[PDB]
DNA sequence: GCACAATTTAACACTTTTGTCAAG
């Protein structure tokens, strides 16, 4: 359940608020409905009562979170195919998908990678686009905006943030 | 869309020609 008021996560949304709960007339009779809005968009979420948990629909990680995901940021990796197809691909979903452990975790192959030999133009934006949730989660939990938020990486990582 | 061989270019170390000056 989610309460009005409760910091909650929907992909590929980052992170938002729930306003609450209402009848939204969908085709037939109205099921109830929970509100997840995001003030740095100006967008808007109806997410089903029924299955929350098959939309992906968690709830932004606690502080105490923070250490395990930097830590398993700094070194964890994963082996991928080398043709671009099939990593760029697993790597988007992993984006879309809303995992902060796998998006951390993907971080850190892509970064071993990315000062080594050097990163494609598209495993690129598969590392940006998945350092941007991060950055927003741990301004979520720790509730402090993208600039500490992204300075907390700096450590785990050995080079600051753009 | 990307790793990369292919070929072009700007890069630059340096040699030789050509405009030039004070003095016969």
């Amino acid at each position: 359940e989610f309460r009005p008021g409760d910091k909650v996560v929907l992909p590929p949304y980052g992170v938002g608020v729930v306003a609450g709960i209402a009848q939204r007339s969908v085709s037939g009779v109205s099921r109830a409905y929970y509100q997840v809005d995001f003030p740095g968009s100006r967008s808007k979420a109806y997410v089903p009562v029924e299955a929350p948990h098959s939309v992906g629909l968690r709830k932004a990680l606690a502080p105490e979170e923070v250490p395990v995901i930097l830590d398993l940021l700094k070194n964890g990796r994963m082996p991928l195919p080398k043709q671009w197809a099939a990593r760029h691909r697993k790597t988007s979903e992993i984006l879309a998908d809303g995992n902060p452990y796998r998006i951390a975790q993907m971080a850190g192959q892509l970064r071993a990678w990315e000062v080594e030999r050097g990163l494609p133009d598209l495993d690129r934006q598969a590392l940006r686009r998945a350092i941007h949730l991060l950055a927003e989660e741990v301004a979520q939990s720790l509730e402090i905006t993208v600039q500490e938020a992204k300075r907390l990486f700096e450590e785990a990582w050995g080079e600051e943030l753009n």
